[PDB]
DNA sequence: GCCAACGTTGGC
DNA sequence: GCCAACGTTGGC
């Protein structure tokens, strides 16, 4: 595996998904269908994710 | 065995 | 070159 956590920036140390943003509606939790498969994008690392997956 | 989410690629 | 889609895998 890569690291996808840095641990010190504000996406990292989020405690919780937002249930919002278009990864958290897709995860079978809140109710998505699971298409997409990616953290919360409020927690997607703003040093290690790629780029792709950070809020737009 | 489950499952969050990583990591690869077919199709563009 | 890009990413939606999903197969995979580490942690439990
Ligand atoms: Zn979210
Ligand atoms: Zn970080």
């Amino acid at each position: 595996r890569q690291n996808r956590k840095c641990g010190a920036c504000a996406a990292c140390l989020r405690r919780m998904d937002c249930g919002r943003c278009d990864f958290c509606c897709d995860k079978p939790k809140f109710g998505g269908s699971n298409q997409k498969r990616q953290k919360c994008r409020w927690r997607q690392c703003l040093q290690f994710a790629m780029k792709r997956l950070l809020p737009s």
